[PDB]
């Protein structure tokens, strides 16, 4: 078998992306986050704190006839960003693009915290990283993907994100026609449950590509691109005006600046992000402060190659007893 759907940003700024999920039957379609740093899908429901609920489409089991409660299992979650979900469980036919899982961990929102309730966009969260991220306790879940594999044609996923566009997840096949050149694989440890991969290295505009070993992680989940602290100085660095601040909370550039590109390295190939991907607009409305889209990692403990790094380049999720990445120009 193979899915495929069309994902969406939810914003002029490409903050995250949303992809339509059918969940029960009949089916109730709600848009979500697929995310390949976590492993819970979870949806805003009939059973979401009433006033924690701001427009979102919500799941309601009970008008599902094959919803069946998984009994005694409870999930809770926090996100690098501070928010958070917490909610009991109940497994559902849920479909992505045409690919079917029965039986699939669906977990419903009984608490969200503030930042959920506030995007009315985002109607829960799919995680595509290892299944022993998931939260579910006392018996740990499947993400869709771990419950879809075997029955995809090959056991792979594709990201393929847009600038300020649309852009498609397709499962259990690669389209050869989405990409230029070819794709570079490269090694995939899943020690800390992510998608996390080693870059050999990086750019800034023009300049001469610096061989360094990044170690970092692959996550459609996070708008930015996160990196250590030497690099994203190198960075802006070459941005007139440009300053980390403290009380915006990174790094900021002039609104007229014209940005450079950054190139990062996989294996022998590159990835070209171009400069306007790193635009990230006004601070507040109608400052000509504007909000830079990389950033230091140092605070975080990992760095991340989220959807600023992503959206430059066709990716493969390989799924393989041996799990690997691999990233085309397109």
């Amino acid at each position: 078998s193979t899915g495929s759907a069309t994902t969406t940003p939810i914003d002029s700024l490409d903050d995250a992306y949303i992809t339509p999920v059918q969940i029960g039957t009949p089916a109730q379609t709600l848009n979500l986050d697929f995310d390949t740093g976590s492993s819970d899908l979870w949806v805003f429901s009939s059973e979401t704190t009433a006033s924690e609920v701001d427009g979102q489409t919500i799941y309601t089991p009970s008008k599902s006839t094959t919803a069946k409660l998984l009994s005694g299992a409870t999930w809770s979650i926090s996100y690098g960003d501070g928010s958070s979900s917490s909610g009991d469980v109940y497994t559902d036919t849920v479909s992505v693009g045409g690919l079917t899982v029965t039986g699939q961990a669906v977990e419903s929102a009984k608490k969200v915290s503030s930042s959920f309730t506030e995007d009315s966009t985002i109607d829960g969260l799919l995680g595509l990283a290892f299944s022993t991220l998931n939260t579910v306790s006392p018996t740990q879940q499947k993400t869709f993907f771990d419950n879809a594999k075997a029955s995809l044609d090959s056991p792979v996923f594709t990201a393929d994100l847009g600038y300020h566009a649309p852009g498609t997840y397709n499962f259990g096949f690669i389209d050869t026609t989405a990409y230029t050149g070819s794709i570079t694989y490269t090694a995939v440890s899943t020690k800390q449950g992510f998608w996390e991969w080693t870059s050999t290295g990086y750019a800034v505009g023009s300049g001469t590509f610096k061989s360094t070993s990044i170690d970092g992680i692959a996550d459609t989940g996070t708008t930015l691109l996160y990196l250590p602290a030497t690099v994203v100085s190198a960075y802006w660095a070459q941005v007139s005006g440009a300053k980390s601040s403290s009380s915006v909370g990174g790094y900021v550039f002039p609104c007229s600046a014209t940005l450079p590109s950054f190139t990062f390295g996989v294996g022998s190939a590159r990835i070209v992000i171009p400069g306007d991907y790193i635009d990230f607009g006004p601070i507040s409305t109608g400052s000509s402060s504007c909000f830079g889209g990389i950033q230091s990692s140092a605070g975080i403990g990992i760095n991340i190659f989220g959807d600023v790094a992503l959206k430059a380049a066709f990716v493969v999720f390989n799924g393989a007893t041996t799990p690997t990445l691999g990233f085309a120009s397109k």
